[PDB]
């Protein structure tokens, strides 16, 4: 759409009010001209055909229940774009300011969200297992990071490489949640998962085993489900990343934490300079060690912590 940039206001899935960047041309559209080539949000009107219609609103006010998921998808993609730009100096997922597109209200009672190779897609949830998935900034940023991976390392979605791909998305989705300072934690999806149950979440990076995911290479899943356990074995890497950041003792191996910022720097460098489509866990360790080395010197504590963390999860 071609029009005048403006700012509207609405309420997101959690009931919080926020301002969003819109475009005016007869209607007010969810089109944000302030970031790269634009952030565009679409209505999939409960169907599976994509992208759907660009979101149009008559009065620039987005307080309807039906508007909530679009408000958050649009807003949270802006935050994610901001994180990448400000923190890592990367312009959009492709590094060249590609437009960011998302569709909401996908299907009916769809309990998932994903990057499809071209855009983001978010279900509304069935209202029991999930509420609309774009209400979770970690979920939005996790999905958008899959686009960053596609343009960079290109990790194939299966087996070890697939679990790497997943862990990267959880790591960065969590880093973005801390960046926005939105009640940050080391859990994934807590804000939109099981509305009736307080205290849980989809996955935990601090303690993957809490939800039955492995926290040591010895416990890795070797079957064929889930594309070879992409959502299971990611817990091993997630746990290593938690330890690099926060520190701790895990299976008797002690790790000194080096903090979130460095965690993000090391990982981004690994992802963008060293990983390849077929990278395995062991190659990830090497990439991470090398990145830390590059960044901080080989006799650095940073390097040391990266080694200790992978040793702790049994990755050689
Ligand atoms: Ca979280
Ligand atoms: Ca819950």
């Amino acid at each position: 759409i071609t029009g005048t940039s403006t700012v509207g206001v609405g309420r997101g899935v959690l009931g919080d009010q926020k301002n969003i960047n819109t475009t005016y041309s007869t209607y007010y559209y969810l089109q944000d001209n302030t970031r790269g080539d634009g952030i565009f949000t679409y209505d999939a009107k409960y169907r599976t055909t994509l992208p759907g219609s660009l979101w149009a609103d008559a009065d620039n006010q987005f307080f309807a229940s039906y508007d909530a998921p679009a408000v958050d998808a649009h807003y949270y993609a802006g935050v994610t774009y901001d994180y990448y730009k400000n923190v890592h100096n990367r312009l959009s997922y492709d590094g060249n300011n590609a437009a960011i597109r998302s569709s909401v209200h996908y299907s009916q009672g769809y309990n998932n969200a994903f990057w499809n190779g071209s855009e983001m897609v978010y279900g509304d949830g069935d209202g029991q297992t999930f509420i609309p998935l774009s209400g979770g900034i970690d979920v939005v940023a996790h999905e958008l990071t899959h686009a960053v991976t596609d343009y960079t390392a290109g990790l194939i979605y299966q087996n070890e490489s697939g679990a790497i791909n997943e862990a990267i998305s959880d790591i960065f989705g969590t880093l973005v949640e801390f960046y926005a300072n939105k009640n940050p934690d080391w859990e994934i999806g807590e804000d939109v998962y099981t509305p009736g149950i307080s205290g849980d979440s989809l996955r935990s990076m601090s303690d993957p085993a809490k939800y039955g995911d492995p926290d040591h290479y010895s416990k890795r899943y070797t079957g064929t489900q889930d594309n070879g356990g992409v959502h299971i074995n990611s817990g091993i890497i997630n746990k290593a990343a938690y330890l690099i950041s926060q520190g701790g003792t895990h299976y008797g191996v002690s790790v000194v934490g080096i903090g979130r910022d460095k965690l993000g720097k090391i990982f981004y460098r690994a992802l963008t300079q060293y990983l390849t489509p077929t990278s395995n866990f062991s190659q990830l360790r090497a990439a991470a060690v090398q990145s830390a080395t590059d960044l901080y010197g080989s006799t650095s504590q940073e390097v040391a912590s990266v080694k200790q963390a992978f040793d702790a999860v049994g990755v050689k």
